[PDB]
């Protein structure tokens, strides 16, 4: 509806590219995982069964964009499969159901969340340097923080915290 902004394409490619592990042009479920899963998870010295969660939740959102395991597939085929899948995921919204980015948001918020509390702070969210993975100062990176947390309550929710960590497959601005 408003996934066929043409602004949408560039921060694709860009994704694409990144996810592409061996540089061939075609990208299948094995590269999608290792990079958008298994680093993630080492990193913040997740348990096995929280892991496990975390990779359930990753398989299910790309089989619904059209990828499996074992399976190439270049870009124009990989931008047609999540446009259709923003779509129906759009409806399921609208119908008082659970979506498969909330889904994956929950498994999220609880590898963040190291002690018990229910609400991520600023030392639990400086853990993970993002994909990216290369560190700015520690000013902007406060200053972010603060930008995330949507009302001042001085923590960040589930909402919250989607939107900051998964927001890119999703909303536009
Ligand atoms: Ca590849
Ligand atoms: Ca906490
Ligand atoms: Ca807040």
């Amino acid at each position: 509806t408003d996934f066929d902004n043409p602004r949408w394409i560039k921060r694709h490619k860009h994704m694409f590219d990144f996810l592409d592990i061996n540089g061939n042009g075609k990208i299948t479920l094995d590269e999608i995982v290792s990079k958008a899963s298994d680093d993630i998870c080492a990193k913040l010295e997740a348990t096995p069964e929280q892991t496990k969660r975390h990779q359930v939740c990753v398989e299910a959102f790309f089989r619904g964009c059209g990828m499996e395991y074992g399976k190439e597939i270049a870009f124009p085929q990989f931008l047609d499969g999540w446009k259709q899948l923003a779509t129906s995921e759009l409806k399921k919204w609208a119908r008082n159901e659970p979506t498969l980015i909330r889904e994956w948001g929950d498994a999220v918020f609880d590898i963040f969340d190291k002690d018990g509390s229910g609400t991520i702070t600023l030392d639990e969210w400086k853990a993970y340097g993002k994909i990216s993975g290369i560190s700015p100062s520690q000013e902007d990176c406060e200053a972010t923080f603060r930008h995330c947390d949507l009302d001042d309550s001085g923590d960040l929710d589930v909402d919250e915290m989607t939107r900051q960590h998964l927001g890119f497959w999703y909303t536009l601005d």
